[PDB]
């Protein structure tokens, strides 16, 4: 009865059984929305059950009988109270069920189109979840229902708001970015919806610029796509062109065309590094997606980074020359450690402090970049380590500890390792340096642990059986087999002459198995290697280098000029970056080419 | 270990597999010099094997006709 | 490896729990293992997701 | 009329070297109807042997614009034989 009676009736959809006991709602002084009729397990109501079972011919009578009773809270706006499934409404079910007719009945009956489903299921979880946003408008767009969203926006009663934000501040466009997964089917779904909402946005809210809206974390949809790694939608937004009616909605324009020669004008509203928290800064450091290097090679990004790089080649090589001069003094001072020597030590101490302050400032500016991607900032720690040791070593020399000599030469060899960081500025060895750590060091580390287990495992057996004399010496002699200087022979004075040789012979065989298999293990990485992948890493490495040095040195925060030229498109002025291309298969902002 | 020419010459002998690494007892810093020497030996294996891998991709991603065409041009010249 | 160690150690043959949840399909009860997948190219035992 | 501007010269930057003559522009832009009218115009016909500022003729300009692209190669090859075929009818003596 009551709760059980109603749910069984609405499940079949018969309205005849619904007739009767409708006056009992007023007679019993109990409301349908109250907890008596809704299920206490999740707060689901009979209307939600009726919408679930499909259009249920009982939807209209159920809303008809409710208005007969005096209900302070409207049933169609009821929200589920379960923590896992919070904020879901009957409108969301109708949109999910892909029923355009059902959505119309609820909306025409006073349904709120701004109810938020803030349940744990609707949040971005690592487990079971579905983050379509938080609004009924976002659900229709994410589910690829163009008919529903058009009706919701153009509803004569209670139209949906495009600028309505989610619990995270995400708008409709933001939700499209989050649901992107770079799949060929998903990319078409997101791209098609993104332009459609933008086109409809001009007609509905011409004044409001939906692209400039930022969420609670201050990210525009273009910026959000870059950070989240959604390259497919990011590429479409970066270069976008439309027809005459939607020309201002575009970002890529044509300045002039002459035969096969064309010039393109990509917008730099939030892409140029001049503005704080730009796409380039977000991609290089804030972004943590594995396909981070695939973004810097895009059509407008590759040319912009190359233009920025060329303007700073001399400054980059000036730093390399200054660092090289620093080690010219360091090597000579280290060589003659035991007149100008006092001057040499003074310059080394200042140099150690100089790099220490700059590296500390670099880590002070950004710290999540090192944690997010240790591979990208591998040399950042090494420069800090060399600077710290050099400064510390000079302190011990002045402190008369006599302990400085091992530390001073440690910074010498470790610093010369840091000289290979500047090899990324050359296209020949810069790409070659990619396999130095990315391909090789990702697997050769495992072999070292394996070798020491074998090395120390055999060393203890060799020294114990022969008692060749010490654990340090036995391991040292076993290590000499790797460099081909091992000395294996049939000892005559050994108590167990044949046994120690057998273990030694067994050890020699294992290294050939170990070393050759290690050669084979990294062999497959080279064979199954993408040529563009190595090239893209180098482009990202240069992009990070230019961005860090564009801000200038730590003491002198030199002002940065804004790349591009301000010009009017049509009266809106947008900075644009010229890209010139030649297309022979083609068979304008300005008339005269320049 | 005594001269810059001799120290570099001994370090070069590790490439041909004739390097002599040992725990010196008369050295003032016996453990430290071995550690740097041990570090150097490890780097050559990284250097040489990566160099073998670096030129490995050239052979794998090589066009058979490209090598043949170069020889034809060489004979033509 | 997991199958051998699921039976437990030799001296202590620890009892093994049954993976999955017993539930009715339609009245037949069959143990089932939940697998969750996301498909964007698609364009029910229970009504309310859990 | 010759367009000897810096834009029409073979530059490493922004440029478009179609030659130096209106006849060369039509051939390089793949307009067979224009070039046929220009050559067979009853008044002031275009000259096939007219040279550019570099001495390049119409055929020379076709060579320069070639970029070995599949679309470009078809464009250059189709124009090259067409001009040669029309050259026999217009200027049989001139090679
Ligand atoms: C074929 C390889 C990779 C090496 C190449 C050089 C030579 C002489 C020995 C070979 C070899 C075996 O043919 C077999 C083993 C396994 C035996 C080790 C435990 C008894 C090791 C082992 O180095
Ligand atoms: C795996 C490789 C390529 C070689 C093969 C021979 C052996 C015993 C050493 C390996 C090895 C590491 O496994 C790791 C490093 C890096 C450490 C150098 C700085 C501490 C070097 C290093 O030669
Ligand atoms: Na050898």
């Amino acid at each position: 009865f009551d709760r059980d009676r109603l749910f069984s009736v609405v499940s079949r959809g018969v309205p005849e059984e619904l007739t009767g006991l409708l006056e009992y709602l007023r007679w019993n002084s109990k409301y349908l929305t109250d907890s008596a009729y809704t299920e206490g397990s999740t707060g689901k109501t009979c209307l939600m059950k009726a919408v679930l079972n499909l259009v249920n011919a009982c939807i209209m009578p159920l809303l008809q009988i409710d208005k007969d009773s005096g209900n302070p809270k409207l049933l169609v706006n009821a929200q589920c109270t379960d923590e896992f499934y919070q904020g879901h409404s009957a409108l969301h079910i109708a949109i999910e069920k892909r029923s355009l007719q059902c959505v119309k009945l609820l909306v025409e009956n006073g349904a709120d189109v701004h109810l938020r489903a803030c349940g744990r299921f609707f949040q971005k979880h690592q487990g079971t979840c579905f983050y379509f946003g938080e609004l009924p408008l976002s659900l229709a767009a994410c589910t690829k229902q163009w008919d529903v969203v058009t009706y919701l926006l153009e509803n004569p009663h209670q139209p949906a708001s495009l600028e309505a934000t989610d619990s995270l501040g995400n708008t409709v466009l933001h939700a499209l970015v989050m649901i992107a997964d770079n799949s060929p089917e998903n990319s078409a779904l997101v791209i098609h919806m993104y332009d459609g909402l933008l086109q409809m946005g001009a007609r509905l809210c011409p004044t409001v610029q939906l692209e400039e809206i930022s969420n609670h974390q201050g990210l525009t949809p273009l910026k959000l796509a870059a950070k989240e790694g959604k390259i497919e939608i990011f590429r479409h937004i970066l270069q976008r062109e439309f027809s005459g009616p939607y020309q201002p909605l575009s970002r890529k324009f044509t300045e002039w065309c002459y035969g096969p020669v064309r010039v393109s004008l990509y917008d730099l509203s939030s892409v140029d590094s001049w503005e704080k928290n730009s796409v380039l800064e977000i991609i290089a450091f804030h972004c943590k997606s594995p396909n981070r290097h695939r973004m810097v090679v895009l059509e407008p990004l590759n040319k912009l980074l190359q233009e920025k790089w060329d303007r700073l080649v001399s400054r980059f090589f000036f730093n390399f020359a200054c660092y090289l001069v620093y080690m010219f003094i360091f090597t000579v001072v280290a060589y003659h450690q035991p007149s100008m020597l006092l001057l040499g030590h003074i310059l080394i101490l200042l140099g150690g402090i100089y790099l220490l302050l700059g590296q500390l400032w670099y880590f002070w500016r950004r710290r999540l970049f090192i944690w997010i991607s240790f591979m990208d900032s591998y040399f950042e720690i090494l420069f800090l380590l060399q600077a710290l040791l050099t400064v510390l070593s000079q302190v011990l020399r002045f402190m008369e500890t006599e302990w400085y000599l091992p530390l001073l030469v440690l910074s010498l060899v470790l610093g010369w390792l840091n000289l290979l960081y500047y090899t990324r500025g050359f296209q020949h060895t810069g790409i070659y340096s990619v396999m130095i750590q990315k391909v090789i060091l990702r697997d050769l580390l495992r072999f070292l642990l394996v070798y020491l287990v074998f090395l120390f495992g055999f060393a203890v057996a060799l020294v114990s059986l022969s008692r060749y004399r010490s654990i340090l010496d036995a391991s040292l002699e076993l290590f000499k087999f790797t460099i081909g200087m091992g000395e294996l022979a049939f000892q005559e004075q050994l108590r167990f002459r044949g046994v120690v040789l057998l273990l030694l012979l067994a050890y020699v065989l294992l290294t050939y198995v170990l070393l050759l298999n290690m050669l084979i293990a990294l062999m497959s990485e080279t064979v199954n290697h993408v040529a563009d992948n190595s090239w893209s890493i180098w482009k990202l490495q240069k992009a990070i280098s230019v961005l860090e040095m564009e801000n200038g040195y730590w003491w002198c925060r030199r002002k940065k000029h804004r790349e591009g030229r301000l010009l009017k498109v049509g009266p809106d002025e947008r900075w644009c970056f010229r890209v010139e291309e030649v297309n022979w298969a083609a068979w304008t902002l300005s008339e005269d080419p320049s």
